[PDB]
């Protein structure tokens, strides 16, 4: 949508987990968060915008007094964060005595401000039960920013104190943890209450049908606002990540074209979902876009059909997608290729405007805004000759900037949060001339080289693999892992490229698993030319509903033997399951590398 804080706040946190210091992600991360979340101090309209925008997509109503109240309440954090931020800044470069060193008192206030303002926020809802559920999902995005700030000072407090044990001393680690757990589970819960609200509310405009586009919009906006932020919360666990962490978000989000002027909005919800989005898969990179045009030469040509060319991370085989659309046999192929480190971060599309009639509303022209890392490259893809008579529609797709601006909408080659990853299409030629498209977008924090760093913990999602056994499958993530997970049944291999240095590590796994102590799954890791690790996994949850696994359901296990990689060494990570307990489900989330030698 139109609101860059979502993508910027998320961008700062990813960048923030880069190191590990006595002032944590506060002194610096705050230098960005405060200005982004409070541009007009304690009298901003950030929360209103967040709430109004959410309410504009769900299109349900409540007295605006609830919105301004929420905005009035969360705008208190400004002063409580500003003072804390100063004493901290006042604690570093400024002398290091013991008075301005008494930051421990300031931390106490920020922790007190958040124990009260968040429950206040949630409990200041309309009387009516369900009307209260709607108010809280409508405030969820603001809730998130609050909880994150909260988690940041606690993560900082923990670091701050552990630093003072070297050459009231409160211990916030048990609390930091519970906060990571509660906030995660609440956001996800609330996020689904909204998803279920939409999927449950007939749309008068659609004559009663559930509105899929509304469902999809809410998902795209909330993923970039809440889920993306919630997926990084585990990094705040100073226990788990002592020296810093490099993580990424692998989930896809979609923007759609021709929804309103096409009939498909009257079909079943799940039907549209099935044909407009992609089933859980291993992360893919877009090699090229292939659109067929009509053989004609006369004006008003358009793209008849299309297909995508893509590949798994570090895989030298380029897979091809289905040919969406109505591919004639005498049409011309207009292709747009893409090399490694060359992405589409913004595009312009010109499609035919059927005027709500059973007439073609296809894409006839596209302007891609590509990035190669050093400059902006504009490429074009046109059906026949740009010449167009019929009325046309002009739409822009892509996501907001990833960093605070500096030097057609927002993204630049050196400042973009998402890259194009796929283009699906729903069309039944045998009956209609209309076609609805969706543009898939993945987070630009994902690495094409699966690099393993040496100066901090590297987090490599299991879906960044390029080989998946037949017994295994990729299942939908629960909502807080930042993406999907692998249902490890047999084997799967992820390929990594080491940094230009030498290092020893311990590879650690973040997984989920039911089963019992007598039916533990066993995992063997074969790193050709390097090591042979193996270990038994423990039960972590019970039941078979993996879709709604809780935060506590995922745990961490580490292999005993260590590995050493040479500079720029290409690594093969072959995972095998040898146990017989076929009924013991194991969900692989993240593969972690812990540097041993500083």
């Amino acid at each position: 949508g139109e609101l860059s804080a979502y993508t910027i706040v998320v961008g700062t946190v990813l960048t923030g987990f880069g190191f590990t210091t006595p002032l944590g992600l506060a002194l610096i991360g705050f230098g960005t968060l405060i200005p982004v979340l409070f541009p007009a101090q304690d009298q901003s309209n950030t929360w209103s915008d967040f709430i109004t925008q959410t309410k504009n997509i769900i299109k349900k109503e409540i007295a605006s007094t609830y919105i301004s109240n929420a905005n009035k309440i969360l705008n208190r954090s400004f002063n409580v964060i500003s003072t804390y931020h100063n004493h901290l800044k006042t604690w570093e470069n400024n002398p290091n005595p013991q008075n301005t060193q008494d930051v421990r008192t300031q931390i106490q206030l920020v922790h007190y401000h958040f124990q009260n303002v968040i429950p206040e926020l949630v409990n200041s809802c309309p009387p009516n039960p369900s009307d209260c559920d709607y108010y809280n999902i409508l405030v969820l995005s603001s809730y998130a920013q609050a909880a994150n700030l909260h988690l940041t000072v606690l993560n900082q407090a923990v670091k701050f104190e552990a630093y003072l044990k070297n050459n009231t001393a409160i211990d916030y680690y048990p609390v930091l943890t519970k906060a990571i757990e509660d906030y995660t589970n609440y956001c996800v819960t609330t996020y689904k209450k909204g998803l279920n609200l939409i999927k449950t509310t007939p749309d008068s405009n659609l004559d009663g049908n559930i509105n899929w586009n509304t469902y999809n919009t809410y998902r795209t906006k909330m993923t970039t606002a809440v889920l993306d932020l919630v997926a990084l919360f585990p990094n705040y666990d100073v226990g788990k990540y002592p020296i810093g962490v490099q993580s990424e978000l692998t989930r896809e989000i979609y923007q759609v074209l021709n929804f309103e002027e096409s009939p498909y909005k009257y079909y079943d919800f799940q039907y549209q979902e099935d044909s407009l989005t992609r089933r859980p898969h291993l992360f893919t990179w877009l090699d090229s876009l292939n659109f067929y045009e009509k053989a004609q030469t006369t004006p008003n040509n358009f793209f008849t059909s299309h297909y995508n060319m893509f590949h798994y991370t570090l895989d030298n085989i380029s897979q091809k997608s289905s040919v969406f659309g109505n591919h004639n046999v005498t049409d011309k192929l207009k292709s747009l290729g893409l090399a490694t480190n060359i992405y589409i971060f913004l595009l312009n599309v010109i499609s035919l405007d059927n005027k709500y009639l059973n007439d073609y509303n296809n894409i006839s022209k596209m302007d891609f805004f590509i990035t190669n890392g050093t400059r902006l490259l504009e490429k074009e893809l046109t059906a026949g000759s740009g010449q167009i008579t019929y009325d046309v529609n002009k739409n822009i797709f892509g996501l907001p900037i990833l960093k605070r601006r500096e030097e057609t909408l927002f993204p630049t080659y050196d400042n973009y949060s998402h890259i194009l990853s796929f283009i699906k299409s729903l069309s039944i030629p045998a009956t209609y001339k209309t076609q609805v498209y969706t543009f898939a977008w993945t987070h630009s924090s994902v690495d094409p080289k699966n690099t393993i760093y040496t100066h901090l913990t590297t987090q490599i999602p299991a879906v960044k693999a390029n080989s998946l056994g037949t017994a295994s499958k990729v299942v939908q993530g629960p909502g807080h892992t930042g993406g999907d997970l692998i249902d490890f049944k047999d084997h799967f291999k992820i390929t990594c490229q080491h940094s230009n240095f030498q290092q020893s590590y311990f590879i650690r796994i973040r997984y989920a698993s039911n089963g019992s102590a007598n039916t533990r799954a066993v995992i063997n890791l074969s790193i050709p030319g390097v090591a042979e690790l193996g270990m038994a996994l423990n039960p972590t949850f019970s039941g078979t509903d993996y879709t709604n696994l809780k935060y506590k359901d995922f745990q961490y296990l580490e292999f005993s033997n260590e590995v050493k990689f040479a500079p720029n060494q290409n690594i093969s990570l072959v995972f095998n399951r040898s146990d017989v307990y076929t009924n013991t489900t194991v969900l692989i989330d993240k593969i972690e590398f812990l540097p041993i030698t500083r």
